[PDB]
């Protein structure tokens, strides 16, 4: 079952690439499984029956996804792993979905409902208006079960509003690395006199990786597909 070339091939990687993350799982559960995945391709043992020898996969993400979002996870490979804590600095990008109406006490669609407020007097127009109070750089309330927290200063550098079936606002926002999605959906239902969570969050860029043209998806979580995604 051990591929010896192939094995040689995997523990030669490094550099930086980006996968899919799939609704569900945490970022630390796709890193074992793609961990677990590439050394079977290989036909090498478990981490737990390495031999402490150099024969070692090291791999790593470069910027937590949570468990109930989407998209694009960085991931570091071989001395690659070295190049993630620089990875942090980059931009990202995201569409999230909103639901007015309704609080949680997570900020999304997993939490308990904390709050109901009407928002039938809330148009498409009245959204389109209170969206520059959050565009550049902004003051921000982390949320409470993130890691209360003190209010931080982050960046945005566009946000636009693709869609509004009500209650639903999709929203497309560029920010910095910092920047809490779930605190922006929460407070536009706020400035709007009404209250808000998320219902679904895509990260479709962190850095130079998109999930249009980048995220490997699982199907592409091969040795060799990787060696040629990779950026040394
Ligand atoms: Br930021
Ligand atoms: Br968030």
């Amino acid at each position: 079952h051990m591929k010896a070339a192939l094995a040689t091939k995997l523990l030669s990687l490094s550099g930086v690439f980006a996968v899919h993350k799939p609704k569900g799982p945490t970022s630390a559960e796709l890193l074992n499984r793609l961990k677990e995945k590439l050394l079977a391709e290989a036909g090498m043992p478990s981490p737990e029956w390495t031999k402490r020898k150099k024969q070692t996969l090291k791999i790593g993400h470069g910027g937590t996804l949570d468990s109930a979002a989407r998209g694009v996870l960085v991931v570091g490979i071989g001395s690659g792993t070295k190049m993630l804590t620089s990875m942090l600095s980059g931009s990202k990008r995201y569409t999230a979905i909103g639901e007015l109406g309704k609080a949680t006490d997570t900020l999304d669609s997993t939490g308990k409902v904390t709050e109901e407020k009407p928002y039938d007097k809330i148009t498409q127009e009245d959204i389109e208006g209170i969206l520059q109070k959050f565009t550049g750089n902004i003051m921000q309330v982390p949320p409470l079960y993130s890691a209360a927290k003190p209010a931080r200063p982050v960046t945005v550098y566009s946000i636009s509003l693709q869609k509004f079936q009500p209650p639903f606002f999709t929203l497309d926002v560029e920010c910095g690395g910092g920047f809490y999605i779930r605190s922006l959906v929460s407070d536009i239902g706020k400035e709007l006199s009404s209250c808000a969570n998320v219902l679904e969050l895509t990260r479709t860029k962190q850095g130079p990786f998109t999930l249009e043209e980048h995220a490997l998806p699982e199907d592409k979580w091969t040795i060799d597909d990787i060696a040629q995604s990779l950026e040394h």
